[PDB]
């Protein structure tokens, strides 16, 4: 992975604080199954915090400062979250990296995410730090093609990924998420990807 920076377990002090804070999000913005511009519900449940959150429109797919569910704002971001990012970042190479969006992933067994890209940013330069938590999962990416050579990264517990350089235009998923448990999430997986969408 050109320009992409793998950090194992480098939030695995931070975990607990963070799920405490995955939860008091949830709290205001609800984790929620969207609906696909095409109308299809995701197996995926997401939420954001943060000024601006990634979600689902009628004309594709779009940053809101709004919670389109709640029709409130997304909830702040957490010190919590702003700290383990911005030092995953600095260790990165990314010092200058300011995230305006965290957009929360939540995995229940069975449970992927097909093929995509992330293009909705405005300044590709940026780059897009990405934390696991919970249970195992098997993160697939490819070229610049749907159909393209794909490799295999296992994303466990507190490992944490910087995605710049090349890498930010690759196409990218998750696998089935196989059952399993985490005495943290249970039996869920959690990830944490920071974006400036602004
Ligand atoms: O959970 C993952 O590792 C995939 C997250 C992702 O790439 C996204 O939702 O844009
Ligand atoms: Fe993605």
């Amino acid at each position: 992975a050109a320009g992409a920076v793998i950090l194992r377990r480098f939030a695995f002090n931070a975990a607990e604080q963070l799920i405490r804070d995955i939860n008091d999000v949830a709290s205001q913005s609800p984790f929620r199954q969207m609906v696909t511009p095409g109308g299809y519900t995701m197996s995926v449940a997401m939420t954001n915090c943060g000024h601006l959150g990634w979600t689902t429109h009628r004309q594709g797919y779009l940053y809101s400062p709004i919670d389109p569910q709640t029709n409130k704002p997304w909830p702040a971001m957490p010190q919590s979250f702003h700290n383990l990012c911005q030092r995953a970042a600095t260790a990165a190479g990314y010092p200058d990296f300011q995230p305006d969006a965290c957009l929360i992933n939540r995995y229940a067994p069975g449970a992927k995410l097909s093929l995509h890209q992330d293009k909705d940013e405005p300044d590709l330069r940026a780059p897009i730090v990405s934390v696991s938590l919970g249970l195992p999962a098997i993160f697939q990416f490819g070229g610049l093609k749907r159909n393209d050579p794909l490799k295999r990264l296992l994303l466990e517990h507190g490992d944490v990924v910087v995605w710049g350089g090349e890498s930010r235009l690759f196409y990218h998923g998750i696998q089935p998420l196989k059952a399993g448990f985490h005495p943290l999430t249970i039996d869920c997986r959690y990830n944490l990807t920071f974006r400036q969408a602004g």
